[PDB]
């Protein structure tokens, strides 16, 4: 009868747990254990963990209100919200990093936010904040705790307009001297707001407002969804949130999932507002069948709502703790710099070619081709996808390059089939395909793409390289009037708002047309952003197709051909150059015609060469619109040490930004790079970042020396 | 001339603009104060120029020796909201002048504008009318090149390369353009052909470099938008840049018959191959940018547009900081609120903002008589956004369509199986749209306008269907949030009459999302609760409850369910009874579901929200108007305070900062009447003054 003790016996919440398929919120902890494992396994298989590789606190609050740790028996929690302080030694930070997992209480109230569990999870969100460590939310609830005063049930009358009818209906519910008194005969007075009264014969004390002696009925509530909703909201802005639904998620519950943003939801696990059967009856009809038709995976996921999806809790989990490895330990702390097997001194393997379609992911990744590994532009093995279900135009994932974490946008070069499910509530509703054409911006993948950049700035902190190869919006007017505008827009407010380095480039078989270009631009944010341009890219406001269509017209390519055709230019000069009869000039207009008729294809055919000489890196250079023009399979190795260079510059504005008589960047760029020895030029990258590096321990120095002088000086003169 | 071309355009003369910013600023007045005659200085415009070290000065000159597509005026004129005069810059492309295309320097001229307007804290105002990025080809390389064709004879079978002769090659040589091209010699047969290897062109603006200044004032204006008043008429078309320049600048009146798009239906139709679009107007019209809430409004003529543009104005600040521009009119303060929902028959929302006309006399409503300035009103009908007047002080308001909203949804003209599609959206309810606008209000409210703000919530949440949910509404709903959290200023959130605020939507427009701007009120008519009446007895009073209080209140029912409990019957009793018990429970459930419903309604009452210390008071509606006259007032006062404050060397928090002010009022001053610490604030500026230079 089980060699072992049965849990589910010991704490039968954990049986409540599991009888509503969720993992019971005292064993979460304990699913965080395994995946870190996991971690070490799939990075180094011949660690050996301790026990001590892995911490978990819970965390209650004192009577001040302070959140302190306690250990305890799991089932003795007051409240339905909980909270721990996970301290765990990960691959990237082998001497541990911190954050914190709050999460519903299923079993307690089923889930329900009542104005303890809120001021709880507030609590929480302000502890991390103030740490500057991640927040994970384990959302498995039943939105805000609803009630009615229970007292009143058991006594409250009907003041009838015909008692002997009912039916006929009633004026007001009140209590009598006795229901007014056994109210007190256990002090619950508040319990209502009367009016006194007398009637034929007897006490009538009206009712006016019902509230109730125990807290957490109504509107007390929604005061605590807002206190948390606005808390999480600015959490977002502050550090690393993120939000596994592993129940379901109701009112607050899918609003908290969405202001945290990112989101990764158990199939199966609904995140709603208002449930089916409501809807149902609101609506009079039995038109949903199930939450998850309103709030499943093929809704969140196809949505944007939910960046990813998770078989069951543990899958989930381990996806959570995948997703930090990018992420730094704290706010502004260096990014996590994790080097793989796959070093960076290397050409890149896999190469578009202007013909045959590809996935961008083998750029970003690499081919596991018939014949071997092709290589692509970052670490093998390191791209991370998110938000893969929705607005598939675009390709949006964390990678490491050479070991460096860092956010990551691709375009699909393939047609997406977005197919659209039929709305149930209208019973003439029907199943819809939309076609998003590859690399073109759309409604979606404008949203998506602001989306991101959005995402790698605020907690995750990342720098990020976006492969621009848009050949635009989409102007039709069904997207015009998607408000395609908007969404496109919305990318230059990310791009201004950007705190780390940002690098666009336009890959090989690529290009970057006017509306495209103009969202992506250096020069919207040139604290931050460099461009850089693939020989064999192209570029330009207009394509050939189309700037010939304009400036190089018929009577223009005729022009080129009396230039550069003789037949067509000897008949030209016979129709110009002496008075022919009548039958002889129609007979040498045909020859005309019939000449045009046949250089024409050709000649236009030049043109477009002519236009498509314009759209070259080669121009870019020139007119100083990019960085530099460079040599695809040379990415990985130029990039890698641009970067490099980057990055370590910036973390070295930032501390000489912390002290007092702030510069401009300039200046800041100015002093740091004056710090460099003749024997090392500031044009190399790889020459400057290996300075930098080897020589912190100096640096820091230097700089907290830096501030000493500030410090002192203003106060040792302030005489 | 110049005029002409204009004209062609269906646009007006750039120069001529300044002449209807004056006459609708002459308007202003005749509308405020007939009577009286400004004089020619009462308005001033000065066009601005680039000068040596490229800073923007003013200048008199000739109204049209332009020599960019990009010009601007400076605007000086005395106003009703402002006497001595206020100020603010107008950039405009110059649509004769090639097109109003954008080339680099049209570019690095309306950053440098932008900036200018940004630095003085001035509202910048833009009119657009363009051609979007400009284009064009090395035009002297066009006579000069050759064609390496794979067999000169049969030229129709390819080529391999583009060159220049060793002529041609002089040819550039000599008009100084060497640098046209860039080239690599070759040993063919004669002599040497420079093989073409990138065409770069001696004239500037020809692509890329003109993409770069696309975003540099693309970046320019979302930045603007951020830190000064920024609005931007459609007077003739908006291409590209154009298009996304409308867009950035957020506030944007759309003339009729003024397309704003990025692609024009030719090269579209050149695209799908097939006739589809006959007009741009299809892609970028009022009937597409209007609907969608791009254009906040439209406007009948060039005239009109401007019009609307200096009434917005009269609301906003005069430069970014100032305190919003008070503006008392012929509406008194102290008067009741006139017009009065009723939940029996159906209303519109701008009565009870702006009063309505009666067979009678005018009802007044909650906001100054005539003082309502709709914004965004082809979009999103379920939410009512705008901007009016109380007692004189201006805001931004934002009510509740209870009206259903008939969505009609043009067929798409590139599917052929497309149809009209008529979406309806209920009332009381946000959809992804209405959600959107709201906060989109929230943040055009705050951002340049720097406006305080009272939102009239009535929702019953928002929209769970498939369909709503489906298209994110649980996005915007969240958007709403992040723009309550960024208000800078004073919020006013009031249950209406009858209205009613519930468990989703309750929770996006708490004060505790905002505590230091936001304070929330409801009417003592109102209700709130997580569920709607009906949704609680769904779950808290179910059946079996129900008839647990039929056997406590109705005498015959106990009779019958004590018979069938105190004394065990026979079979045939036991069925009789029983039937009887059924038949009076099919009588009284009824009636009795109805006391279940009035039972839950006394839980959605103000005075529980008072009583859980949740809103700040319940107020009665005909007194609204006087109440929050003199709670804003008072408000606007201490915040004033605030600042003064707070800008010291020890800034605190405003709880502190909020105590120690009012810890400076007259003991005998009532820091909960608003019109008394309004008036000892008014009348101790300086004596507060003194005591905080004081520090
Ligand atoms: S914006 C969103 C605003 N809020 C809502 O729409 C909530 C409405 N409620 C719901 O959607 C449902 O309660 C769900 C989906 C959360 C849960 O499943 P349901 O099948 O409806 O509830 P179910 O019938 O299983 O009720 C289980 C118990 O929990 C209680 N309960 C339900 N909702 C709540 C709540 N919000 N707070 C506290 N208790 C609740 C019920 O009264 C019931 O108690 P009982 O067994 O003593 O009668
Ligand atoms: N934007 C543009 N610039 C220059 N010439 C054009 N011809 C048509 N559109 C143009």
């Amino acid at each position: 009868a089980t060699p072992y003790p049965v849990k589910e016996w010991l704490q039968p919440k954990r049986y409540k747990a599991h009888l509503m398929g969720t993992t019971y919120v005292y064993d979460f902890p304990e699913l965080f254990r395994q995946a870190s494992s996991s971690q070490w396994k799939n990075f180094s298989a011949d660690v050996k963990l301790t026990d001590d590789f892995f911490i978990s606190n819970e965390l209650i609050e004192d009577e001040n209100g302070e959140l302190t740790e306690v250990e305890r028996e799991p089932g003795a929690n007051a409240i339905g919200m909980v909270a721990f302080k996970i301290t765990v030694k990960t691959p990237e930070y082998p001497r541990g990093r911190q954050f914190v997992v709050v999460a519903n209480d299923i079993t307690f109230k089923i889930g329900s936010f009542g104005p303890q569990e809120d001021e709880f999870f507030n609590k929480v969100t302000e502890y991390a904040r103030k740490r500057g460590i991640p927040r994970i939310y384990l959302a498995a609830n039943s939105g805000a705790r609803i009630g009615m005063a229970e007292e009143i049930v058991p006594l409250f009358q009907v003041a009838w307009n015909d008692a002997a009818n009912p039916d006929k209906g009633f004026q007001y519910l009140y209590l009598t001297s006795e229901g007014m008194e056994t109210l007190k005969k256990f002090d619950k007075e508040n319990s209502v707001l009367t009016e006194r009264t007398v009637i034929n014969g007897e006490e009538r004390f009206v009712i006016k407002t019902i509230i109730g002696s125990e807290d957490g009925l109504g509107v007390e509530c929604l005061r605590g969804s807002g206190l948390i909703a606005g808390a999480t909201s600015r959490a977002y802005h502050d550090i690393f949130t993120i939000t596994l639904v592993t129940c379901r998620s109701v009112g607050i519950g899918a609003y908290l999932v969405r202001l945290g943003q990112r989101a990764i939801q158990v199939e199966g696990q609904p995140i709603i507002l208002t449930g089916a059967p409501a809807i149902n009856k609101m609506l009079g009809r039995e038109v949903y069948t199930s939450n998850l038709q309103l709030g499943g995976t093929q809704i969140m996921y196809n949505n944007g709502v939910s960046h990813l999806t998770a078989v069951d809790d543990l899958a989930g989990v381990e996806k959570i703790v995948e997703w930090m490895s990018y992420v730094p330990a704290k706010r502004n702390m260096p990014v996590p710099i994790l080097e793989t097997k796959d070093t960076w001194d290397r050409p890149v393997d896999f190469t578009p070619t202007n013909d045959e379609t590809y996935d961008v992911r083998w750029m970003i990744e690499g081919r596991e081709t018939e014949s071997g590994f092709e290589y692509g532009l970052f670490d093998k093995g390191s791209f991370f996808e998110t938000l893969s279900g929705w607005a598939k135009g675009v390709v949006v994932g964390r990678a490491r390059l050479g070991g460096i974490p860092l956010g990551v946008i691709g375009v699909e070069t393939r047609t997406v089939e977005n197919l659209i499910p039929a709305d149930p509530a209208n019973p003439n509703s029907a199943e819809t395909l939309i076609q998003e054409p590859g690399q073109v911006w759309h409604p979606n993948s404008a949203f998506k793409t602001a989306q991101a950049i959005n995402d790698f700035n605020n907690g995750e902190q990342l720098p990020m390289m976006i492969l621009a190869n848009w050949r635009g919006f989409s102007g039709g007017q069904r997207d015009m009037f998607n408000e395609v505008l908007k969404y496109g827009s919305f990318i230059v407010d990310a791009l201004v708002d950007y705190k780390q380095p940002i690098i666009i480039y336009i890959p090989p078989t690529g290009e970057l047309r006017g509306g495209s270009w103009v969202v992506v631009d250096p020069t919207i944010n040139a604290d931050q952003m460099e461009m850089y341009a693939d020989v064999n890219a192209r570029a330009g406001v207009l394509e050939p197709q189309g700037m010939v269509g304009i400036k190089f017209r018929r009577e223009k390519l005729l022009d080129t051909m009396n230039r550069l055709d003789d037949k067509y230019r000897e008949l030209r000069s016979q129709l110009s150059n002496k008075s022919l009869a009548p039958e002889v000039h129609q007979q040498i207009s045909k020859q005309l015609a019939d000449r045009e008729r046949e250089l024409l294809p050709i000649y236009g055919q030049i043109s477009l060469q002519f236009a498509d000489l314009h759209d070259r890196s080669s121009r870019m250079v020139a007119k100083g619109v990019i960085s530099k023009e460079l040599e695809w399979t040379e990415a990985r190795r130029f990039f890698f040490w641009r970067l490099r260079r980057r990055l370590n510059e910036e973390y070295l504005i930032k501390r000489l930004s912390h002290q007092v008589g702030e510069a401009s960047r300039l200046e800041k760029i100015a002093r740091i790079r004056s710090w460099y020895p003749a024997s090392v030029d500031h044009e190399d990258d790889r020459q400057v970042a290996t300075w930098i590096e080897e020589n912190y321990k100096t640096l820091d120095d230097k700089l907290k020396g830096l501030k000493l002088e500030s410090f002192a000086q203003d106060l040792a003169k302030k005489i």
